[PDB]
């Protein structure tokens, strides 16, 4: 049914400096692999086949990480380290493509999703902000559940999560009737940015996953900084727009500090490293 | 007056994979800055004025990180974001030069140091392996100690530190008459590579920190593909060579568990993130 994700990655990482001065912020080493691995893996594990990096002139280290490296592949072999060889050989599944198009000047996410117009054609497509990680535990991920909900309903979906009632000013917060349950959706007439700490419509924050149709690109070319939330504003005129509520847990790798938080959570959960890792903490006082 | 330092960064970090598949294992972000910054910030602290990168074609990221980034610099005086701009200009004093030389083929540590002969000229010099981070809390880092000691003694200095008797076959370890006290040096008759767990002349791992006479250049052009501990022998005939035991802590950012250990110990002491980070940690158990 749904098989194109668009991943915007043209962002200068200003807040993630100097780490992101010379490499991209998408390649930040979370435990033992770059951040963009987990965001793609999420998409792959959901039923996506075609990844679409909207990318910048400087983020070639990204496209390259989904591709065969001759020089390494051949040194690994001469070492006889073939386990490790078969890591780098099969990062994505053999039946997944990774595509590039260029956001020429960085004029915000909305202008970035619009750069995929041509690759997305008439297909209904998800988005994933890769500066945000998501950690399902259930077994089936939040993008999995969200999509099947966009297959059933035909309503553009918007992933959101509950925050403390005293921190709703940091977040774009969705409007709704009542708050739908962990891993369900309910209609929504619009998102408010940094609402007043009282007088906020909901305690549910735009996370930065979306499943939209192609209508949306025609709208992006007519939004009076081009706003995605402006385009979903116009979609509402014609089409039902719901809020899919997470069951798992997000991480803001866009920020130095939500990055450190992510290293702790995934590191402890690392199939090999976790054991030896949990030890390295304990050992600290 | 030791004022030059060969940083060999031509490796392919197979041991630190796939982190370092598409970015150097030196550009790997410890807390908020890549790993190599800590090594240079160490070399500069100890009097170095010329940083000689023996590098590979996979590794512009590095040379660039020590350069003007034109889009970031000019974009951040648009936003008059003076604090973030601060974060990517001061990286090393105006007087510190960073010079690239290319290691065509990875035919050994030995063979890297010798690609820099051309540039080191007739002049005694230091060698710093980035794989390895060193941490002071003494107010004179281990390298400046070693350069105080080459200057007064005139005798080459091998930084070593002690390891459990049962991992000695994972290291070069040195032939010493006795163990030099944390912070001092003693003559040594030679080093061994990976001496079987029994036949180790000492517990002291060669760490990855050398001060050397510039005529080692001339003994690397004639060794039994080229090994340093080889050339440090041939000196060991003509001249005195001393093992300096280190007083500060040590982290291998070529091993995974070693990089994770550093994210923790460095991060807990970060000016800003430190107090906020420690917090994240107390919040897990
Ligand atoms: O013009 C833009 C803005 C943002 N984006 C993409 O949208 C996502 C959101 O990116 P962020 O909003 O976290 O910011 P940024 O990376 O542009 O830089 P800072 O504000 O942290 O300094 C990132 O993955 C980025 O690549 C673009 O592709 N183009
Ligand atoms: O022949 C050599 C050996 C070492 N080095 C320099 O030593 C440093 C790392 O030494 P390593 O031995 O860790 O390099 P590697 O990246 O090949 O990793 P392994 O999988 O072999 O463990 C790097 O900074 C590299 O440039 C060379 O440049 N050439």
């Amino acid at each position: 049914m749904i098989k194109k994700a668009v991943l915007p990655v043209a962002g200068l990482g200003t807040r993630f400096l100097p780490a992101s001065k010379s490499i991209p912020k998408e390649m930040v080493t979370v435990v033992d692999r770059p951040a963009i691995e987990y965001v793609v893996r999420e998409a792959v594990e959901a039923g996506i086949e075609q990844i679409i990096l909207v990318t910048h002139s400087s983020k070639a280290s990204i496209e390259n990480y989904f591709d065969r490296n001759f020089e390494l592949e051949t040194t690994l072999e001469q070492k006889k380290k073939f386990d490790l060889l078969a890591e780098i050989t099969q990062i994505v599944e053999e039946h997944v493509s990774v595509i590039s198009v260029r956001q020429p000047q960085p004029l915000g996410l909305g202008h970035a999703v619009l750069c995929a117009k041509s690759v997305v054609g008439e297909d209904d497509f998800a988005v994933l902000l890769p500066d945000v990680l998501v950690k399902d535990g259930s077994g089936q991920n939040d993008l999995s559940r969200m999509i099947s909900r966009y297959n059933s309903s035909q309503a553009a979906q918007i992933m959101v999560e509950a925050v403390p009632d005293h921190l709703v000013d940091q977040y774009g917060i969705v409007d709704v009737a009542q708050s739908p349950n962990e891993g369900e959706s309910i209609a929504m007439q619009g998102i408010v940015e940094k609402p007043p700490v009282g007088a906020a419509p909901s305690n549910l924050s735009v996370v930065g996953r979306y499943v939209l149709p192609a209508k949306i690109m025609q709208l992006l070319e007519n939004t009076p900084e081009i706003q995605l939330t402006d385009a979903i504003a116009m979609l509402q005129d014609t089409d039902t727009v719901e809020a899919y509520r997470m069951q798992g847990q997000t991480f803001d790798c866009g920020s130095k500090l939500g990055y450190l938080k992510a290293v702790l959570h995934y590191g402890l959960e690392h199939p090999k490293l976790g054991m030896e890792f949990k030890q390295l903490i304990l050992e600290l006082k």
